[PDB]
RNA sequence: GAGCUGUACGUAAGCGUUGAUCCAGAGAUUUCCGAAUGGGGGAACCCACUAUCUUUAGUCGGAUAGUAUCCUUACGUGAAUACAUAGCGUGAGGAAGGCAGACCCAGGGAACUGAAACAUCUAAGUACCUGGAGGAAGAGAAAGAAAAAUCGAUUUCCUGAGUAGCGGCGAGCGAAACGGAAAGAGCCCAAACCAAGAAGCUUGCUUCUUGGGGUUGUAGGACACUCUAUACGGAGUUACAAAAGAAAGUUAUAAAUGAAGCGGUCUGGAAAGGCCCGCCAAAGACGGUAACAGCCCGGUAGUUGAAAUGGCUUUCCCUCCAGAGUGGAUCCUGAGUACGACGGAACACGUGAAAUUCCGUCGGAAUCCGGGAGGACCAUCUCCCAAGGCUAAAUACUCCCUAGUGACCGAUAGUGAACCAGUACCGUGAGGGAAAGGUGAAAAGCACCCCGGAAGGGGAGUGAAACAGUUCCUGAAACCGUGUGCCUACAAGUAGUUAGAGCCCGUUAAUGGGUGAUAGCGUGCCUUUUGUAGAAUGAACCGGCGAGUUACGAUUUGUUGCAAGGUUAA
RNA sequence: GGGUAGCGGAGAAAUUCCAAUCGAACUUGGAGAUAGCUGGUUCUCUCCGAAAUAGCUUUAGGGCUAGCCUCGAGGUAAAGA
RNA sequence: AGGUUCGUGGUAGGAGAGCGUUCUAAGGGCGGUGAAGUCAGACCGGAAGGACUGGUGGAGCGCUUAGAAGUGAGAAUGCCGGUAUGAGUAGCGAAAGAAGGGUGAGAAUCCCUUCCACCGAAUAUCUAAGGUUUCCUGAGGAAGGCUCGUCCGCUCAGGGUUAGUCGGGACCUAAGCCGAGGCCGAUAGGCGUAGGCGAUGGACAACAGGUAGAGAUUCCUGUACCAGUGCUAAUUGUUUAAC
RNA sequence: UAGGAAGAGUAGUACUGCCCGUACCGCAAACCGACACAGGUAGAUGAGGAGAGAAUCCUAAGGUGAGCGAGAGAACUCUCGU
RNA sequence: ACUCGGUGAAAUUAUAGUACCUGUGAAGAUGCAGGUUACCCGCGACAGGACGGAAAGACCCCGUGGAGCUUUACUGCAACC
């Protein structure tokens, strides 16, 4: 996907738009994202082996990728993303800033 | 280029930037059955022989390779029977089986039906069975079509034309040439002769093989002489002879890059929508994203990319090559053949005045001073040269792969099959053959409390919605219930309609709504009938599905264009 | 445990049996056989409106021509009642 | 456009004008401030039909002018699905049960005890065929069981079948079947010799006990037999030739 | 007997002996009959009294009480007795 | 069979508030006419009617329907001479 993990993101459309997260896991297979502090859902959890006492678990769901953008690590807003060669690696580079990300 | 160990959750144990999972090309491995092939067999099983090796103290056990049948061929052995053949053995090559329910060639070959009966005829050389194929098959370079003049190998399409004809002259069947197009390409033998060899001895001869020569109708060739030519030139694996090897290019099979809004605000669970502003465009295809996106994502136009393998096209290499003329002694030019009789079949043509082609059986020519055809046949003329073979393209079809399209279907439709479908199920078997799609954007799939053994509920919680709670979008009718306003236990009812009190309501507001004591009138619907309430037929009820269409011809009416003209087909 | 298969087989003979099927088994195909016969054929209104007869017919509950209906167009030395 | 006159029952049937459904094209619109569909109303048109308002629903659909049709159902002993009536009706598939204890949420129906009754050339014990896990143990009670069920040939999870001598093969053949060469025949194939398969028959070496969840001539304990092999110890024979 | 043949038997010891079936039902609720169906299904064994007997009646070993019940004791129908 | 507890079908069915007599009518009426009877809802019984249910009458006729059989019907074919 065009985003990683281990990555900033900017949250541009849904209940939580306009916040701001960290990638905790990737599932390109379906093509959704987990983002720490974003779209937070109750579990009812009957006590188990895990989580021996149970209860109303507040966690983290995944979102769409297509609702998430790139924060460059200086100019620090949503861009765009292209892919420059650069030596004996392909790196990404913010569009609107013309530097690398990476 | 960052996650991964499938559907498929989960647990467990692990692996990946020292670059995994994944994608493409090329390799290796590939149990048993099945043509099944060492022998057998009731499918996926049973039992071996011969060589070499291995284990044990030795039987017992283990590994590897070979071992079917027929055809062709080489060698060897070898009977009645003397030579020899048959037979037997070994080796080397080849075949066998399947299918794409299509297309085409051949062998065999119906009936129902139509003729308003039926036998000739039709259906129909169709269905079907069997055998051969090929990517196409078949046909194909005139013993042709023709007719005051010519054409010049096949095949397919348009016309000719529902014409000429065939026909219990009934029902019906039904051409071809000329003319216009698509596509186009021509060639090898046999025989006269030459050279060599071999067998018989046909005993100095014929007859067998090999090589050269040569293939045609104005007749051509052998044969005689002239001219040139042995690679100067020409051709080639699609016929014309056949087998290889290189290089360049292109294409197919993974991919890379790729412009422009997080714009403000309203509603909302969520904005891609409304209103107000911008921008890109060789890119406003398509799909996704919490509602309808050119500017969010995958992408799109444009421009790039291939280690490996395949295809195609050029060039090289390689390989193979006599062709003109003038003569007319002699020689050659496809024999049990062509034809004819008899019996059949194919020709549009049913025996007919029946040409032309093929099959079975009998008879049976000429050979250049020769032979065949021109729809009986003769004469004249014209055209042609059989009884040997090969040949691309234009044509037919689709089990497949790639890219797409549709005034095609939308879950009783569209494939039988949108779902683990040729499955479940039925049948001894061949065979027949279903039903069955939808939670939510996201499992956030209801912690906890209460009644109950559970199932199932009532709260609480999640969510926009739980009257979306794991047959879950919507949720009609039949059918089953609970509550209630008006009527009903002296009445004879196709159940309504017209008149009409009383009681109860209050509308799309108008000479309004529900129910109805009592009074008049009144024998369902359909089909089929001279005539049906009919004791004639059909329907338990509700829902879905369920019947004059299309192609090509004819005729008539309307409309439009042109008009003694109108109009093109392929 | 085996053999005989439908234009066939078996029959101490009854048209008897050949997988609950037999004056000619079952299955698939020709095949949507053919049916001058019975049943069915789906929305509305406006104008007109029959026949159940003659002739021929392997014809008689079928057909064909005429007669009777409907739509359109014509011509008069007006022909209809 | 307006008059005048004459008309306006209808089956088979002829002629005309229209309504509604799906799709296409253009124009012009509606719609999360709620589309289609569905429900209910006392509205409009000459008919087929068409609006308006409210509930449910939760994402698409009208209008105009043209065009094209899988174009409109009440009947076919029509096809498929759902649901009634008969009706709490017929039936519940040959037979002897009773009481006391136990278990359990729950007992005529499950377990135990006692008494009674039935079969007994069988309704007892083996074993071929056929079936194919139905066998044992622990859990269970939705569906199946013509009632009930705490039970079960039912559901779930784990188990369970031991051979030199038993039955079959590695042994034999009958009927019948296949069949190298061969004979016959439009094709396909039919018949058949050598050879080979094929028991329902022939030949062939093991008995008695024990085994408390499920196997026994198979396992174990005693005592055997059949066929072979090596190793020891004696005997004997060698090409007028042991065997 | 034709043939093959220098090894052979004897006694004792110890070792070797493959593949398939094997559970359970089997006059039956497990097989053939669409069913937990009054039908059908080869063979071996099959006790006592009385008896010719495998007839008949009552019993042994062994196996069963049959997958809807209770209570009333009308017509009528069925199977029985006088 | 009947009453009680458990379980629980089917053929059939245009909608039904479903009397009798004499008549009428497609000529034999629960439903039409004129009269005569008749409070509402059931349970156990019996079969006169609903031309009761079941099976598109096997008899009879018709169709230019079919099949099996016969012969000195017609036309053929095998086989034999
Ligand atoms: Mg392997
Ligand atoms: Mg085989
Ligand atoms: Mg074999
Ligand atoms: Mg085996
Ligand atoms: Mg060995
Ligand atoms: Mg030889
Ligand atoms: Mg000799
Ligand atoms: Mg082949
Ligand atoms: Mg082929
Ligand atoms: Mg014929
Ligand atoms: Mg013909
Ligand atoms: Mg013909
Ligand atoms: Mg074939
Ligand atoms: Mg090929
Ligand atoms: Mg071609
Ligand atoms: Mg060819
Ligand atoms: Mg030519
Ligand atoms: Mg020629
Ligand atoms: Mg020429
Ligand atoms: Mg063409
Ligand atoms: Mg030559
Ligand atoms: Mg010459
Ligand atoms: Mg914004
Ligand atoms: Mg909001
Ligand atoms: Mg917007
Ligand atoms: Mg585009
Ligand atoms: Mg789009
Ligand atoms: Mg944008
Ligand atoms: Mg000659
Ligand atoms: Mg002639
Ligand atoms: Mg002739
Ligand atoms: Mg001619
Ligand atoms: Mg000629
Ligand atoms: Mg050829
Ligand atoms: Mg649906
Ligand atoms: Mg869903
Ligand atoms: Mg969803
Ligand atoms: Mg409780
Ligand atoms: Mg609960
Ligand atoms: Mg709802
Ligand atoms: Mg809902
Ligand atoms: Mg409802
Ligand atoms: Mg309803
Ligand atoms: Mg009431
Ligand atoms: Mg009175
Ligand atoms: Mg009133
Ligand atoms: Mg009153
Ligand atoms: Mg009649
Ligand atoms: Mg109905
Ligand atoms: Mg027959
Ligand atoms: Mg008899
Ligand atoms: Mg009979
Ligand atoms: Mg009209
Ligand atoms: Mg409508
Ligand atoms: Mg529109
Ligand atoms: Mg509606
Ligand atoms: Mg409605
Ligand atoms: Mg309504
Ligand atoms: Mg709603
Ligand atoms: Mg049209
Ligand atoms: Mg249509
Ligand atoms: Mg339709
Ligand atoms: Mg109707
Ligand atoms: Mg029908
Ligand atoms: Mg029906
Ligand atoms: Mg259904
Ligand atoms: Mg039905
Ligand atoms: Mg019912
Ligand atoms: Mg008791
Ligand atoms: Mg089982
Ligand atoms: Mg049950
Ligand atoms: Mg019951
Ligand atoms: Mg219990
Ligand atoms: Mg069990
Ligand atoms: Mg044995
Ligand atoms: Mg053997
Ligand atoms: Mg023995
Ligand atoms: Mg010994
Ligand atoms: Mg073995
Ligand atoms: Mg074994
Ligand atoms: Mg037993
Ligand atoms: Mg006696
Ligand atoms: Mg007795
Ligand atoms: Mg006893
Ligand atoms: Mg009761
Ligand atoms: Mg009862
Ligand atoms: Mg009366
Ligand atoms: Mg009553
Ligand atoms: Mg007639
Ligand atoms: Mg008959």
């Amino acid at each position: 996907m065009h985003v990683k993990k281990g990555d900033k993101v900017k949250v541009i459309t849904g209940k939580d738009k306009g916040k701001s997260g960290k990638v905790l896991a990737a599932f390109p297979k379906k093509d959704r994202v987990l983002i720490e502090g974003i779209n937070m859902v109750k579990k009812h959890t009957k006590p188990s082996n895990i989580n021996p006492q149970g209860g109303i678990l507040n966690v983290e769901a995944p979102i769409h990728v297509s609702n998430v953008m790139l924060i460059d690590p200086k100019t620090g807003e949503p861009t765009r993303v292209g892919y420059e060669v650069k030596g004996d690696k392909k790196v990404r580079v913010a569009k609107k800033s013309g530097e690398v990300i990476d």
